[PDB]
């Protein structure tokens, strides 16, 4: 066990009589050692309480002779965390969570989900949706289309100049995008004083402001609702996932104010795991390839490890056709002897499960959450966690704490009723006065929050509901803290939380398509398409 109260008394000497903060430490040390409980969260919390009481002392008495022995004890506490999390492991609840909010779910997403279904016939599959918001994506399309045209009519004479910089286009368009969102939101607020749905209001707004037939829009709603209930769909609003008002407001400011489905989705995946436990997966993930499968086929030295994994999938698809119209462009580049060898291997396999791994058992700790990796960094596109896991609750806290930081400076900025430019200067001015050595990177990364999705290089979502929130919660757990903004674990500490590598295929056609590339070059590119399609 941890060292005893009676030997800390020996090692933590001082000429001074026992300070009360040191007495409390002794009491926490005895409480912990003398625990009978086998409840890991209980054990962990008692560890956390002890470690908190050590830090108070060492901060109050920075020169006590007791600090060496209390420092060595903190080192032993850090080791105890790992002992606790490795002490009662078991498999996870056999649920798969997928999420599709915002519009009609694609046939192609349904095809990828069906792969998971077939291989893992004993998992209960849930496809989360929001019955209130099938028209959000449609609305955001219309606003961006109208704004593009507005910006081009305004910039038309300056665009003739060959040294014109497309960034000025993107700033201009975003002003227009902001005003259109604002009008919609104020219209929304005005209609909810009595009890209408988001779709009712989007529908009315589209007919009034964007020349839409209510009957076309209604058919899209009913059809998209039908198609998702026929495919494992389950409505977030009927199962009361949001019990906390704080979290519902976060999901609504993403779903409604910004119209950011990715971010609104990040909230939902965590609540799903918290309430039901199991495995979350983005709809562009595929099951893992059997490990042996292509061991007799050596990767050419000209082809990166990544393309090689992309190729193995294309091979299975070209010969098994699990998914219709799956790209072949990379498999085609191979020398005929490779192609043949792939065809021999694949076409000699009888059943789908001889090709793809099944999850089967996923034996993990009830304290933890496991997560996919990319380039040695975490990425929230696959998740494993037991129902009500502590680390799952920590990630929620991080997200709450991060949005609370954000709205502190943003809400006063928006309530002031200004245009996008004045709103931004007000927002930033406030934001950068909060700056410390602790948070300055986080601050400059959520500074372009309002333009995420509409302008190149806005990636605030990463630091709010995405990986940034996860990386910090992993730090908080290992180091028995709360609410860390920026601090990170070394690679070897991080690795324990990896999603089992062979149980996932992360390099899919859709993953690659749906992957962020709104950099300065694709903005150049996209701008020319706009100028080309102008009238
Ligand atoms: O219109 C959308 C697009 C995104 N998503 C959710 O966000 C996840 C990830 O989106 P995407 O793959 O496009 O983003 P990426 O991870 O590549 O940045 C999807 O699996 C969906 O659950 C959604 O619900 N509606
Ligand atoms: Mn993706």
């Amino acid at each position: 066990s941890l060292i005893s109260k009676e030997e800390l008394i020996k090692l933590a000497y001082s000429i001074r009589p026992r300070e009360n903060e040191y007495k409390t430490i002794l009491t926490n040390l005895d409480e912990y050692n003398k625990l009978t409980t086998n409840n890991n969260e209980n054990k962990y919390l008692q560890l956390k309480k002890l470690n908190e009481s050590i830090d108070v002392f060492m901060n109050k008495y920075k020169t006590s002779s007791r600090n060496r022995a209390l420092s060595n004890l903190k080192k032993d506490i850090l080791k105890e965390v790992i002992l606790i999390k490795n002490s009662n492991t078991s498999p996870v609840e056999k649920n798969l969570h997928f999420v599709w909010i915002g519009g009609e779910v694609s046939d192609i997403a349904l095809e990828y989900i069906k792969q998971w279904a077939d291989i893992n016939a004993e998992y209960n599959i849930k496809l989360w949706y929001d019955s209130e918001a099938f028209l959000v994506n449609t609305l955001k399309k219309a606003i961006v289309e109208s704004s593009t045209t507005e910006a081009l009519q305004l910039l038309e004479e300056e665009i003739q100049n060959p040294q014109f910089d497309n960034m000025k286009f993107y700033k201009k368009r975003m002003e227009f995008i902001y005003d259109r969102q604002k009008r919609f939101i104020n219209y929304y607020k005005s209609q909810i004083n009595k009890v209408p749905t988001i779709d009712d209001i989007i529908k009315s707004h589209l007919v009034s402001e964007y020349n839409r037939d209510e009957t076309v829009l209604e058919s899209y709603r009913t059809n998209s609702l039908r198609k998702i209930n026929s495919n494992h769909g389950i409505d977030i609003r009927a199962n009361s996932l949001f019990t906390e008002q704080e979290l519902l407001n976060i999901y609504s400011q993403e779903l409604l104010n910004r119209g950011n489905l990715a971010a609104a989705s990040d909230i939902v995946r965590l609540l799903a795991l918290k309430n039901f436990g199991g495995v979350y997966l983005d709809v562009d993930m595929l099951p893992g390839i059997h490990s042996d499968l292509f061991k007799t086929i050596s990767r050419p030295s000209s082809i990166g490890l990544d393309r090689w994994e992309m190729i193995k999938l294309e091979a299975i698809m070209k010969y098994k056709k699990y998914i219709n119209n799956y790209t072949s462009e990379n498999f085609d580049k191979l020398d005929q002897q490779l192609k043949d060898n792939f065809k021999l291997i694949i076409e000699s396999k009888s059943e789908k499960s001889e090709i793809f791994s099944k999850l089967e058992n996923l034996n993990v700790s009830d304290l933890e959450i496991k997560i996919a990796f990319a380039l040695g960094s975490v990425i929230n596109q696959a998740l494993i966690s037991k129902q009500g896991s502590y680390l799952t609750n920590l990630v929620i806290e991080q997200v709450k704490n991060r949005y609370q930081f954000l709205n502190q400076h943003l809400n006063p900025a928006i309530e002031s009723d200004n245009n996008f430019t004045d709103t931004t200067k007000i927002f930033h001015d406030s934001l950068f006065n909060s700056a410390t050595a602790e948070n300055s990177m986080f601050l400059t990364k959520i500074a372009p929050y309002l333009q995420v999705g509409f302008m190149p290089e806005a990636r605030s979502t990463i630091s709010l509901s995405g990986p940034g929130a996860y990386a910090s919660a992993y730090y908080d757990f290992i180091n028995l803290q709360e609410n860390t903004i920026e601090k990170t674990l070394k690679a070897s500490d991080l690795i324990e939380f990896k999603f089992p590598e062979n149980n996932l295929s992360q390099l899919t056609e859709q993953e690659i398509n749906s992957l962020w590339s709104f950099d300065q070059a694709s903005a150049k590119y996209q701008f020319e398409k706009y100028v080309r399609d102008y009238t």
